[PDB]
DNA sequence: CGTTGCGGCAAAGTTATGGGTAAAGTCACACGTAGTCACCATAATGAAATAAGATCACTACTGGGCAGTACCAGACTCGAACTGATG
């Protein structure tokens, strides 16, 4: 089952957050920048990842861009 | 007719994949990361020096005029004397 099971607007959000609060010049831990998209979540009514997902997802993001940016 | 092998049908069984949630791990807080030669072109004087220029001193060459001399008359001026009118 590759389907993938949250909603589109919550991945386009979390795409979003993993891009301009994670990958930036501060090295933010996970934890924070999770609770940041959850509170932006909450704002734009929409379903929050889990913290797993969000983990998971950075863990799709390794390489040299990231480590770069 | 009965038996036997074969094949369709539809649950059922097995992997796989992207989610959520408690719970075992993981690791920095322990004063500390910025810091230091090496590098060769450009401005930028200040000195070194210029290359020509400026003036002195001497040597030789060549224009060339001034104080003074001299004659041949022409012409005005006037001693000295002659001579005529006169009161």
């Amino acid at each position: 089952n590759r389907q993938r099971k949250l909603p589109e607007d919550t991945l386009a959000i979390m795409e979003k957050f993993i891009l301009e609060d994670y990958e930036t010049l501060k090295q933010k831990r996970m934890w924070e920048v999770h609770a940041a998209l959850v509170r932006a979540c909450e704002e734009a009514g929409v379903i929050a990842p889990s913290y797993k997902a969000f983990t998971k997802e950075v863990q799709r993001r390794t390489g040299y861009e990231q480590t770069k940016k």
